[PDB]
């Protein structure tokens, strides 16, 4: 009970690499910066290559701290945008990955994303 919270506070899979470690506390940076939006060109091109934002079989608590953030923003893009396809096509790599994420998390209805 007491062991447990303090399990479940220790420290990430044990096949996490260094790189894979690095990154993590890099978007854990420009999230607690609010940051996001001008690295989602970023997010954009790891996302085209990874299926998960640092690289693993299952997202990370890296995944969900980015998704709440690039959720509500990436909703406002489009909401704003002068051409919606043309935004759909810019982000196309996040719009794949918020689709997969806010299906997992079990997403409100009104605050998911068309797609």
């Amino acid at each position: 009970s007491d062991l447990v919270t303090k399990f479940e506070s220790l420290i990430y899979p044990v096949s996490f690499t260094k790189e894979q470690s690095a990154q993590a506390a890099q978007w854990e940076s420009v999230l607690k910066s609010g940051q996001i939006q001008p690295h989602l060109d970023q997010l954009n091109l790891v996302l085209r290559d990874n299926t998960f934002i640092v690289s693993t079989l299952y997202p990370t608590s890296t995944d969900v701290h980015v998704f709440e953030v690039a959720l509500p923003l990436i909703k406002d893009l489009v909401a704003s945008s002068k051409d919606v396809k043309s935004t759909y096509t810019t982000y196309r790599h996040i719009l794949r990955w918020i689709d997969y994420m806010q299906n997992l998390l079990e997403v409100s209805s009104t605050d998911k994303l068309e797609i």
